[PDB]
């Protein structure tokens, strides 16, 4: 066990799924996964692990922002042989042209963290997807016949920030989603050696004010789910 | 209801007691409160209302770490009416004279977080406690024969940090406890004019192992939750 | 001796009162201390011994600014066995409900200052005054019959800042007081292990500019001495 | 024309393959390109344009770091009709698995390069390439059986860089090359609307010192100059 | 009057000689200057004004440290229409060719200072003299039979730094004196339009420790002021 | 040989005048210097060595922008006994008294590039010119009728900038001209223990279009060249 997740080697599988909520992962191990079995509720925490058309997959929820992921991902690296986090999540636009239940893939994370510069020197450290995950997830999507954008997220300490002008910048460096995790993620993919890969569903617009409740977040973001599971089982072969 | 709470205007007393872990609010309130029901399970970030010695008080879980703390506690203050914090949390040590089982009061926190400096123009913000809510929580620990220490805590971004050196650094400085949300709930406290208090119980010392048993610790958190609730009691007069 | 001090253990009280105007010291010193003596004169800044009420105290400016108070609490702590500094001084407002001739007690102090990024590794030091001694102050005013507000101080380098924006800032986060010490004594106490309390009359408001008569300043300056005196008697106990 | 080109509209290809050596660009148009004609040569900076394999293709030096390239592709995007940018460098190793001559495509540049926190509020910009153009090398790559690496290049400020322990840093993060335009790049195609990617080939290593003279980086890397001439055949499908 | 000066605009030299130590500046009336009189004596920074052979100076304490001499110098340039300002003090040398008693004049000043930073929008302001006060005082020097080196100061903030790693740094980048108010007179002389040079005698060094005369150190004293009054009437033709 | 300059020890002069534009330095020893030989050609970048008035005297481009010029300027001063760089450039104005054709020198070099902060600790490190150098020239351009303006340039990494604001910063803060290499060949020459200064015309005025002749702008550039090589001969003795 590690100091967050009451669980054993070989009770996750090398791949696992995590949205920040964990009654979505939950949800995902219900409604995705043969044979699924709660193997961690430490503070909460639900993961699971099942199958899926055969494979062995994990989902587990990572709680809201950098340092809470952080925690997680790190457990599962170190401890638990994890070798892929897809992060399948929520995020704002700040876009014209992105849409509420747009699905948008994040081959980079900017963010207002610190977190990376602690660990690089102080300098712009790239945060930045598994190129191969990437590939496997735009793949499945384009198989599933679900549009998919790929581009940069930005993930936010304040999810509530008092500098609104900040949303312009994003805006005009092409961000497509705000989120609290990806760049954190990858951070700690980076520093503990492994790969990462975070997918978000557009759960609310920045600037229209438009969003979907807690419940539509919690269980109805499908296509996302898809596509990760699908792009799971393209980068096996 | 907000974003991540599911509740209206009245479901929450004035006072909010916040452990990190959801089902440590839970345990507060079978414990401690009479009459307690559930008033939050949105991302199973459990919150309940009840009363102690015919007070109301509400206890609600925050999550790990800076970005998910100031979620809960930035909406708790307006949209609820919420007008103090109390966070009840668990710490590291890195003070040779701070014990297992001492009871901290965060007056002040530090942290390794941005947060703070993009409230405040790059400076360095002072993220501290309400003074009168500090002095609340030490009478109350009198009261019931203990001595808090009352100092700074360090909020840190990661649980499993890259340095290292900066325990050395923290230890110099004087810090009590090492946890991850203090320095957060500090800031949205100023940022939108309540106020709040962290007190912590030490866990573990960032050090050796010094030893206590399950009764004993347990014991001391139940102190810490005491401490809390006694000092409301004392601030209503 | 000292750079800054010429005087040998045992000349300085265990705790020293510090005014920034070097003139303040004699009066300090004539008006509440029996049979004062003089320990030092280095650069001007003359030092006094005495005692109130049977207690061992001293007196001695400390100059204007962070560079200028780090110097001579730093000395006092390590080569004269200071155990406790409190600063009395002067501050303007920003908040309207904070007005003239108000006693500001700085739990904490914000700054625009390097020096304790320089201390902490580029991280947030909160600057914090001992809570005892916080407590004691508010104690001794309230005997003396005057209210005292607590909170944040902001000790500026630039007297005149080019910024003026940063007023607005301080103002919004309830900043009590802005003066150009404390943050810098309290990051001196942290680094050597000593105890610092910054207390303040309110001379101007930044905003405005509203007038008082040389007899107010007075006895206002008298009231913040005694309440700084009668504290420490509260502090022995 | 614009200040460092001497050129007008409609005299370079929507594509403009760079290396940092003008030569390299004179070599590249001699060796790859049909009827290719010279179209500046303001302070020797060399472009060409001509066709290979019917399409039309140019090539230009834009010099050594961030400031030097970011004038060059600012001006070809705001003023030339530059739709895409590909950088066709050199770059030294870090990790021991990458040799000399390796092919190598920065999906990601970091860098200690302050010009995106320049243009991006002091936060974490992640410089990222066009996912489409990293795709097209990948596969552009496979089908000429060249092997290429994809992930973070960094982006030095410094060839000579005063602080070697740095590159233990890039080591652990796992960056490919370091050369000295990539993150300046990614910010200008981000920051004036247009899509760009580095390619790199290994010309020494960090470590061994091994190193490739002056004439074998300005005649001697093909294969790169072969993927990203075929990767913009596949983009145009 | 200004907050810290109580005197007139014409009270006041063009030029200003300021020593750090108060007590210095009438040593100089008396020694130096015809005809002084008393124009300051708030907080005890005396000032005077009088005639060196028929030229009108003036001479007043700038008090330790960036924020204090940025006071003084502002107020005189602001308020009482003077022109320029002359530090003249006494710094450590980490050198070991810079020797105790040597004359050190301050073409610019690195400093560990924010204030540059808080004007010039966080970038690198270059804290320098005026050039022909510069060529004044060693051309000045050099009449008097005195070799002035000519270089960088660094102005500290803490006279007792806790990195003590940063002399090796000074040393290495030809650093001549440390002392604490160049650069921040430096800052406000660009600030507000007027001209400034810092000179310095070498009164230590920082890493050894030898010793010298009290008669060797004021004839050093009154070699400095000879140089900074010569310099003066150089300046005028 | 060095990796970028293709010479051996002897090939160069001990002194070596840089204009940015490789075309610059061929014109410069065509111009003014008898039997000038190339001596340099790697990346374009031409360098040559010939006599002025019997005075061997090497010139050679440095390229666009601070991590350009710090190649150069490293290698000539490590690899060609190079004691001397004397950098001749264009600049732009933003002080409305600073006129098209005025010749700036460089005492100090401001900047927006981190490569002095990694330098210097993350402190503000003075870039300044070697005061004899500036001297010589201030002299040489007397000797030749010219008035040359002595103060602080400001050496940018964006030429495109998007801040916009900072122009006015730079205005208030007395900075007399715009260029992009300063402030690096001044940390290089600190760095290596060499002597370096910078020499400009105003080629614009970042303002409106003052309208000078082309006969007029070559005049003033070939004067500022013969101001360069002038001051060596003064410097020679
Ligand atoms: N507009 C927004 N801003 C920041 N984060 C989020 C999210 C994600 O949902 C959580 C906050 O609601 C957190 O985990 C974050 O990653 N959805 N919409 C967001
Ligand atoms: N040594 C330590 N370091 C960081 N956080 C904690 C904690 C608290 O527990 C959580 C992480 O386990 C988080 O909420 C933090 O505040 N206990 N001991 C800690
Ligand atoms: N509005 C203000 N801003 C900054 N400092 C002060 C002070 C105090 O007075 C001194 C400057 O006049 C300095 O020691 C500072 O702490 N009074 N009013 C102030
Ligand atoms: N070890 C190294 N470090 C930095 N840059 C480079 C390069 C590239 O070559 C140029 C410097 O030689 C410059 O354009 C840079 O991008 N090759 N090898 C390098
Ligand atoms: N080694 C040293 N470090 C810092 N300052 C000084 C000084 C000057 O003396 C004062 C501190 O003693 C201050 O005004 C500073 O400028 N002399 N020697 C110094
Ligand atoms: N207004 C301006 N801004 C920036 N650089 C320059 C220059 C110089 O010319 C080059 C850019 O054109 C570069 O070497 C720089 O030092 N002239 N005018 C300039």
């Amino acid at each position: 066990a590690t100091p967050h997740i009451n669980a054993e080697m070989g009770d996750f599988a090398d791949v696992v799924l995590m949205p920040g909520d964990p009654l979505r992962a939950k949800y995902i191990a219900e409604t995705f996964l043969e044979d699924a079995r709660e193997v961690n509720n430490v503070r909460g925490m639900l993961g699971f692990t099942g199958t899926y058309k055969g494979r062995k997959i994990s989902v587990m929820g990572h709680g809201m922002g950098i340092p809470s992921c952080s925690i997680y991902t790190k457990e599962l690296i170190t401890d638990f042989g994890v070798k892929k986090i897809i992060r399948v999540a929520s995020c704002g636009a700040v876009l014209p042209h992105v849409k509420l239940r747009d699905v948008v893939i994040g081959m980079g994370a900017c963010t207002d963290s610190k977190v990376n510069r602690i660990r690089f020197k102080d300098h712009d450290f790239a945060a930045i997807a598994d190129f191969d995950m990437v590939r496997n997830a735009v793949d499945a999507a384009k198989a599933l016949g679900i549009d998919a954008r790929v581009g940069n997220l930005f993930s936010a300490d304040l999810f509530y920030s008092p500098d609104g002008e900040m949303f312009d910048v994003m805006e005009k460096y092409g961000i497509l989603g705000v989120e609290m995790e990806a760049a954190g993620i990858y951070g700690v993919a980076a520093e503990f050696g492994a790969k990462a890969l975070t997918i978000c569903t557009v759960s609310d617009h920045i600037r229209t004010h438009e969003q979907t409740t807690a419940a539509e977040r919690q269980t109805t973001f499908n296509d996302m789910i898809k596509i990760a599971l699908e792009s799971v089982l393209l980068g096996d072969k």
